[PDB]
């Protein structure tokens, strides 16, 4: 449970923001990308990996899931890559909602930036700092627990 | 501190690799770019601040400190701005022998990938899982512990 990350990937001004949530938590990182290829999912991983303890994986689509540059980085990486096929049927929801989420908190700060990637990134930090504990708060004690 | 963290910026193969540390757990993320720039280290802060709770940043040099986007980019996220003088003179050692540790890594790495930027996250990666307790480790301990 502590290392289960779940991709996902929303579309916004002609862009794709790929995302990866970590499932127990709600803790985010994401980025902008022109289009979501193998190529940008592996390297995505990569560096999420290097970052917190990614065990597993929910990919978002089979392209995904098939791609053979995103297997070597999952294999590089050490994360088993897993299909993020919501067999619990709330998983859908809950990704819809955090979308529609992100969106809002981008509409909200888009003004104060001139690219979109800074405001990708204020929703970020704004989404994983709201007190709900905050996500970023639960992510530290869970992997802390976890250790000890 | 929990929050406190070290910009460092050294140079490889024509272009810059910046790298935060964090202070009290020798835990990094780090990033490639063309020139370290304003834009380019405040765009680099606000990722790190949406991602770990960051209080002070000890800045690498005076233009980075001086720099208006910079500070605009720590008034935004929360972050108070210092600089970086080794008032203890064992710091200023401490970051070159990461340097020096980082790029070998990278020498290790680098041949498995075709970017500069690929095996830079390889090199966090395996920095920040290297047992020594890891740097991922410790951070999060460092930050549980803060929060409880
Ligand atoms: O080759 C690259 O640098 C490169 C790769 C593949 C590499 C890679 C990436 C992650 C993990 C292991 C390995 C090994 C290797 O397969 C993928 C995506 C990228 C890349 O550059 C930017 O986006
Ligand atoms: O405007 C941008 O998008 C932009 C900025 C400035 C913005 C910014 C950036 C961080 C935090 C607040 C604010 C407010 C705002 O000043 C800086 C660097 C960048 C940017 O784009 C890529 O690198
Ligand atoms: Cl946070
Ligand atoms: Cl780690």
């Amino acid at each position: 449970s502590p290392g289960i990350w779940q991709l996902d990937c929303t579309h916004l001004e002609g862009k794709v923001i790929l995302v990866a949530v970590h499932v127990a938590s709600g803790y985010i990182e994401a980025e902008v990308i022109p289009a979501e290829t193998g190529q940008e999912t592996a390297y995505f991983l990569l560096k999420l990996a290097g970052r917190w303890p990614v065990k597993t994986v929910h990919t978002d689509n089979g392209s995904n899931f098939t791609s053979t540059t995103v297997k070597a980085a999952c294999w590089w990486a050490g994360i088993k890559q897993e299909d993020g096929i919501p067999y619990n049927p709330q998983s859908q929801g809950v990704i819809e909602s955090m979308n529609k989420e992100l969106k809002k908190i981008i509409g909200q700060v888009r003004d104060q930036a001139e690219h979109l990637k800074t405001a990708v990134q204020m929703a970020v930090f704004i989404h994983n700092h709201k007190r709900k504990y905050s996500a970023g708060e639960r992510i530290v004690d869970i992997i802390a627990t976890d250790i000890q």
